[PDB]
């Protein structure tokens, strides 16, 4: 029904915000330190000097182990 | 449709995988430092010593900002 296609687009919603922000294809399993920023995966948190949401200047990268992870 | 109840399930699991993991309640923000597990609220992350995961000494919490919040 249409209601089956509602939920679907919040499904697919939900499932691209847990995505890397600049590459848009890993999953989130990375937080800026200490401002707290989680958007990024590994690979694109670990050459960034200062984090891309707030500059803020990135002391270290702390990994996180996320229940949603899939 | 069946396939409506299938989504909303699929949607409802998700969603709970996303509340912390001792109240049940309040969105996951906090993350147990240095183990990195990241399975509760600010509330509940402050009165553990140890990691409800891994049972590893909690030195600190780092609050996270996720785009899901
Ligand atoms: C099996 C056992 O004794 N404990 C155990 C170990 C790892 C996980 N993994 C995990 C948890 C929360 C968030 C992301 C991953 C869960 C439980
Ligand atoms: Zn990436
Ligand atoms: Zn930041
Ligand atoms: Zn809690
Ligand atoms: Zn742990």
């Amino acid at each position: 029904s249409q209601q089956t296609r509602v939920l679907q687009e919040k499904l697919r919603k939900l499932k691209e915000a847990m995505l890397c922000m600049v590459c848009c294809e890993e999953e989130i399993n990375s937080t800026f330190c200490p401002c707290g920023h989680t958007v990024c995966c590994e690979s694109c948190a670990a050459q960034l000097q200062s984090c891309p949401v707030c500059r803020s200047r990135v002391e270290h990268v702390q990994h996180v182990y996320l229940p949603t992870h899939t």
